[PDB]
């Protein structure tokens, strides 16, 4: 027992991180097979980032202007192309450490691990969620761009995020591995307002189930509710609406605990209306929303990777 | 910017995890050079764990009774010895993935990463602290024993923890890699009371400095205090006493922020006496104590490993 914010083991992804330098800009690249993926803003000067025309900036770049370093080895660039907001740099050597992998575009409320890197070297790993406003609350310093977010299903790494931008408010924006930003964000140093950071209701309910499984039961109340009644209250507290699809996904945690999903919704409703009265749940004084139902099952059943 | 509970990248340690089976008991081992380290309670039956005599149980074990599996390969055991509460199993093959490593015994309040494993396979990585009562608040299920805690200094892994026990209260006990338990705990299924889980004051102050660096400044007050005045208040709230050694260690964060350590102590004192009034600091509604000063500097300066 015990319940922790747990990242995937990072070894498979560590073996894919490289350094990419264009002129005076250095950031991280992801080396899979004979392609290195990196943010296209590697081609920009600080000045350019105000109003970059990426197609025009690319005209003045050749294969030999992209410096790709894997530890101590230079990789030979034999081709480059822009796909949305990423560069694909073709190299003459397939990464010998390429794991089985996929590129997936995730939905808001889905969680993933980030391997924060500087100069192609891993600094740390942590668990994130795609927020409902399509930002993530990461830990990223200058030079972290091209750090990736991923999930692992046994031996297959699903890459879902590449880091591109910090907004003026200190939250983070980036792309999938096809270079499409999550949400309305652009790779330009302009005014980009994040919308309302709503709470991922289905994830709070998952984490309440995790709490019960781990013996933290004080918040279980004597009530039930309906989806409509719950959603009227949830909306007021900037909670995402709960759907029948969400209820269905929580079914297995409902069965393991014997607590009906709508009963757990009525417990949550009372926590929202009454607060935690200075109590904690799984060592938190607020309602955690960065565990999915799949995460809770995974961590509570000890599923393995390799 | 942004501030996350960040683990070390786990790849170096993933390459060291094996499965150890003795009779009907399976747990995890750590394979470094030609030695596998695992909890000695691998030799116990559920029945034995009530009152085990490990020396007597060991008499009935030979090298060929320890089944060591590294993925699909069996390792040949050519020697075994008991060191405190760990078994050292000599194998005929040096781990080709052995990183540079050390065995260190940590002090209460020090943090480390845990790679939670089942059947010698990594499930997840998370950051822990050695509590002042020498427990850790982990995430461990049956089969997790022999999972390790570690820190990395560039290319050298410092192993500081091996998982052995869950106490009746659902907190965790284990050893250093010489097999000496942290605190008074024993590898016996008996009544073992954890003492007071005090808050690691120096770590709370580090995290307050992290908050200021990341622009979360609302709690900065107009007061200062002294070590004695602060410590009288801290004691009342089951905070560890702050020493001049602690003040000295916070010196660099003091200098970067221009906030005197005793000023930050007076801010903390007001948070203890007044609570957070429903506000958050770095997205937490309680005072986080599982970041060291070295962790804050590391995460705020983007230090790298490889
Ligand atoms: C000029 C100082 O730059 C920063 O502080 N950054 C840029 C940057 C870019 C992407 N993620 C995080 C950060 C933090
Ligand atoms: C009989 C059921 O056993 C458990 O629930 N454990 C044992 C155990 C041993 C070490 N860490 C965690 C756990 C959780």
């Amino acid at each position: 027992s015990g319940f922790r914010k747990m990242a995937f083991p990072s070894g498979k992804v560590e073996g894919c991180m490289v350094q990419v330098t264009c002129g005076t800009t250095t950031l991280n690249g992801l080396w899979l097979d004979d392609v290195v993926y990196c943010p296209r803003h590697v081609i920009c000067t600080s000045e350019d980032m105000l109003n970059p025309n990426y197609e025009d900036l690319l005209i003045r770049k050749s294969n030999h202007n992209f410096l790709v370093q894997a530890g101590n080895v230079q990789l030979r660039v034999i081709g480059h192309s822009m796909q949305n907001c990423v560069l694909k740099l073709k190299v003459d050597t397939a990464n010998p450490k390429t794991p089985k992998y996929k590129f997936v575009r995730i939905q808001p409320g889905q969680t993933f691990s980030v391997l924060a890197c500087y100069n192609g070297s891993p600094s740390g790993v942590y668990q994130c969620a795609m927020r409902p406003n399509f930002t993530i609350k990461g830990s990223f310093l200058n030079g972290s761009c091209g750090s990736v977010g991923f999930n692992i299903d046994y031996d297959c790494v699903s890459f879902c995020y590449m880091h591109h931008m910090e907004l003026p408010t200190g939250v983070h924006a980036g792309t999938d591995l096809e270079g499409n930003f999550y949400g309305p964000f652009v790779d330009r140093q302009t005014a980009q307002a994040a919308g309302t950071d709503t709470t991922i209701t289905v994830n709070v309910l998952a984490w309440l189930y995790a709490a019960v499984i781990n013996g933290d039961r004080w918040f279980l109340n004597r009530f039930t509710t309906t989806l409509n009644d719950f959603n009227l209250v949830a909306m007021k507290y900037n909670y995402e609406p709960l759907t029948q699809d969400h209820v269905d996904i929580l079914g297995p945690l409902s069965a393991q605990t014997g607590i009906a999903v709508l009963d757990m919704c009525a417990s949550l409703k009372e926590l929202l209306q009454n607060g935690m009265n200075g109590r904690t749940i799984l060592g938190s004084a607020l309602l955690e929303d960065e565990f999915t139902p799949f995460d809770v099952v995974r961590q509570c059943s000890g599923v393995t990777f390799q």
